[PDB]
């Protein structure tokens, strides 16, 4: 499969569509997912999605989040949802739809919200060694609180997938909020950086996650270890993985939309949105 059999940048000359190491970045329009589906189809690929509920986050988010999934995400291919939660007797039953099938676990629930995102990366790598890496081709691992609203397919997967966060898509790296403390194994130099990824999206075969769970976690741990904590938890060790180990593959801020943001010109069809964000439960 060749870049060009199902990609053209051509069609999105406003943004940016090409990174310097040549990885693509995906926006509506750019892509062609009947050529990509055949091709997938052909070589039966299975994908697997990891996401975690826990406390307030199950009753909440969960059941809109896999709802929507069940509908939106990688149509027309086997998919297997990966549900960690605290609590499996809340764990919302749904009905799946072709292709789709899950596998529930019960997880511990970490006393501060800032582990509970965190420990993730730790519990995603066990998951993927036990048994994910024998299971699927491509794995997304992603927050809870977001809904699909439309096709979020094949033109997403890739060896290492990442995701433009929203907010700062347009900005330059200086003013990213990257870790600035050089104490924290997440930090990034000023004058140093490519774009600012979401922690709420992030992909790519077994392995790779694997590495880039393993890695996250390493350094969560070594910051833990000289008593300092990321600002932004694990996106930004995320962060900083992604500097070193560039992704072969962006989703546009089209993949991971916030409407508090409004709606610009660039952000043509939303594949998934951020959920109101709270401000009462879940915490
Ligand atoms: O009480 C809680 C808290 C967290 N989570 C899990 O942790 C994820 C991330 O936490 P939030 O959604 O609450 O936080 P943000 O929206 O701020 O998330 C952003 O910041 C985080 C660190 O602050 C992570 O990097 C995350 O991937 C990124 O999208 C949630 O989706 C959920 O799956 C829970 O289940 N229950
Ligand atoms: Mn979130
Ligand atoms: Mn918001």
């Amino acid at each position: 499969l060749k870049l060009s059999d199902w990609f053209n940048p051509f069609k999105r000359p406003e943004v940016v569509t090409m990174t310097k190491w040549k990885a693509p970045v995906v926006w509506e329009g750019t892509y062609n997912r009947a050529v990509l589906d055949n091709y997938y189809a052909k070589q039966k690929i299975t994908v697997g999605l990891t996401v975690f509920a826990v406390g307030r986050y199950i009753e909440h988010y969960l059941e809109e989040f896999l709802t929507s999934a069940n509908k939106h995400f990688m149509v027309g291919h086997p998919v297997i949802f990966y549900i960690m939660v605290d609590d499996v007797s809340r764990m919302p039953l749904i009905e799946l739809g072709p292709l789709r099938s899950f596998k529930v676990f019960k997880i511990k629930p970490e006393k501060r919200w800032q582990d509970i995102s965190m420990m993730r990366m730790k519990t995603i790598g066990e998951h993927i060694v036990a048994h994910i890496q024998h299971e699927v081709d491509f794995l997304f691992c992603m927050d809870v609180d977001q809904v699909f609203q439309d096709k979020f397919g094949v033109e997403t997967l890739g060896e290492s997938v990442a995701q433009l966060q929203a907010w700062w898509y347009k900005a330059d790296p200086n003013d990213f909020t990257y870790e600035r403390r050089k104490e924290s194994a997440a930090y990034i130099p000023f004058g140093e950086g490519d774009f600012y990824y979401h922690a709420a999206i992030f992909g790519g075969t077994p392995t790779q996650v694997l590495n880039i769970t393993q890695e996250c976690f390493k350094g969560i741990l070594k910051d833990k270890k000289n008593d300092i904590e990321a600002q932004w938890h694990d996106q930004s060790h995320l962060n900083k993985y992604f500097l070193l180990n560039k992704p072969t593959k962006i989703l546009s801020p089209e993949y991971c939309w916030d409407y508090h943001i409004g709606l610009p010109a660039d952000i043509k069809l939303v594949k998934m949105s951020w959920q109101t964000k709270e401000y009462n439960v879940v915490r």
